[PDB]
DNA sequence: GTACCGGACGTTGC
DNA sequence: GCAACGTCCGGTAC
């Protein structure tokens, strides 16, 4: 249950136990080739109130790709239920043109929600870009 | 406590 | 083609 990020082949790290907040850890590669980790816990301030998967790790994950100029990353988070079917449809709009996240669930999650998947998902970016917020 | 609410994207039952 | 449906989000309301 390995994973290729350019020439690294990484496992899922030891993830805190699900309290109920997805956790998760993501992982790049820098510009001089060594890999680099983040880890992101769901649901802070967004500058995107008006994406429903946007306070999630992997809408996280992929405004931070964004943010960075990232083109390759990787996220393993701990939530049982899988991915949500907010991300599943919207991570690709997140993300930028071509950039290229791979979002991988707890081993045997089981989604249980319309649009969940419980398992590794790789969303490649399109050319749309995230509407910015009013104040409704 | 709790049952919607609300922008938003793609899926899909009618 | 139209509209239901999906977060634990943050927010108003019984
Ligand atoms: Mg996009
Ligand atoms: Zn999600």
């Amino acid at each position: 249950g390995s994973y290729a990020l350019g020439p690294y082949q990484i496992s899922a790290p030891q993830l805190p136990a699900y309290n109920g907040q997805t956790v998760g850890t993501f992982y790049y590669v820098n510009d001089a080739g060594g890999l680099e980790s983040k880890v992101f816990s769901s649901g802070g301030p967004t500058p995107y109130p008006n994406y429903a998967n946007a306070g999630h790790v992997a809408g996280q994950s992929a405004l931070f790709m964004r943010d960075n100029g990232i083109s390759e990353g990787l996220v393993f988070h701990n939530n049982p239920e899988g991915t949500c079917g907010f991300c599943v449809n919207m991570t690709e709009t997140l993300l930028p043109e071509n950039a290229k996240m791979t979002v991988v669930p707890p081993e045997g999650a089981i989604p249980v929600k319309r649009g969940a998947t419980g398992e590794t998902k790789v969303f490649t970016g399109n050319s749309n870009s995230p509407k910015s917020p009013h104040h409704h």
